[PDB]
């Protein structure tokens, strides 16, 4: 029937036009992409003269809530980045539109999942990757700044945007399922692959699940393959411990979920009773050869490469064990990455 005066679909979605102008300022040029928030949608800003991407919130009060909170969150990094020299695409505006929250953002045409997807998945160098760690890091340094305290929660290759897809650097979008710490109100949030344990354990989260993201995000990145492909949050548990091991003791005495993943023995936990193909033992798919640290990197195609030596590998895979310590309180932090010897 008639939503929104005909301006929305049954979805509370704004139904896109390509070429309708909005206030004597944005031609609407293509629809981007749609999610659960509403829809982002590429348009010419005119009076700026410049390329943007503008955010539609859904017309309904929950999806206008926590975009409203999000704005808040923008706004907050805003007022700390006015050099724009941490590496986030940050908020250029936002306004009511026909009963739509729209948030407009700087275009940019390529996410880090194109970039792999164009070598065919078989990963970037060694040297690019440790320009977007670097970047990352840098970015997540800025979260962790006290007045800010940002979790991002939602990092993935999608969300990581190329400044020039021959270029090095990146910038980070989607802060559609961030909060600041202390108001948290999610439980089931990041991408599954690279959803830090504490999250797949139920229990209380910080910072440091963005820690976890950015190493399985980085390994993907050289390998050119996810780290955890779990398909659900089981299989990404046990891919998880695959390469790392049971979880410590300490942590799982007090994680609300550990009994959805592990048994306790009458001695230590161990994983659940299968009934017939078990996972790889724990820890036994070792990162050492998912690299190939001593055997020329992915696939063997870095041998003799500049910054592909053996020890620029086991500087590498040093860093990444430190970005995936089970233990939230002793995962590395954006600081004390950025000292790392990878980072010379
Ligand atoms: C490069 C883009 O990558 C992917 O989108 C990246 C992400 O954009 C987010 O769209 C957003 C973009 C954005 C900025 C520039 C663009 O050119 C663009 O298309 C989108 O920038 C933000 C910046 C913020 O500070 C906070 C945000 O919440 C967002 C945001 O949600 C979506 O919410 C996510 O669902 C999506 O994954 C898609 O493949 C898309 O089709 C492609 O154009």
């Amino acid at each position: 029937k008639v939503y929104n005066d005909g301006y929305d679909d049954d979805n509370y979605d704004y139904i896109v036009k390509n070429g309708e102008k909005w206030m004597d300022r944005y031609e609407i040029d293509s629809l981007i992409g749609k999610g659960s928030f509403g829809q982002v949608v590429k348009a010419y800003d005119r009076v700026e003269q410049e390329w943007v991407a503008i955010k539609i919130i859904k017309n309904k009060k929950a999806f206008l809530n926590q975009a409203q909170i999000e704005v808040r969150l923008l706004e907050l990094m805003n007022k700390h980045d006015t050099e724009m020299k941490y590496y986030i695409v940050h908020l250029k505006r936002h306004f009511m539109f026909r009963n739509h929250l729209c948030l407009v953002f700087e275009m940019l045409s390529y996410n880090l999942y194109d970039l792999l997807r164009n070598t065919n998945f078989r990963g970037v160098s060694l040297n690019l990757t440790r320009k977007f760690a670097q970047q990352m890091c840098t970015a997540l340094l800025f979260l962790a700044t006290p007045e800010l305290s940002i979790i991002h929660c939602d990092l993935k290759p999608e969300n990581i945007l190329l400044c020039n897809p021959k270029r090095s650097a990146i910038k980070i979008v989607d802060f559609g399922s961030s909060c600041q710490l202390g108001q948290r109100i999610y439980q089931y949030i990041q991408s599954r692959f690279y959803r830090s344990p504490e999250v797949l354990l139920g229990m209380p989260y910080d910072l440091a699940i963005d820690m976890w993201s950015l190493g399985c995000i980085l390994v993907e990145m050289h390998t050119g393959e996810p780290l955890f492909s779990g398909a659900n949050e089981v299989d990404q548990m046990n891919k998880i411990v695959e390469v790392l091991g049971i979880p410590p003791a300490h942590i799982l005495d007090q994680a609300p979920k550990a009994r959805k993943f592990f048994e306790k023995l009458p001695d230590t936990w161990n994983l659940k009773k299968t009934k017939k193909r078990e996972y790889k033992p724990p820890g036994t798919r070792k990162l050492h050869n998912i690299l190939g640290v001593e055997t020329g990197g992915p696939g063997g195609r870095r041998a003799g490469e500049s910054g592909h030596t053996v020890a620029d590998y086991l500087k590498f895979k040093d860093l990444i064990l430190r970005m995936l310590d089970y233990d939230p309180k002793t995962r590395i932090q954006p600081y004390y990455a950025l000292q790392h010897s990878f980072f010379k």
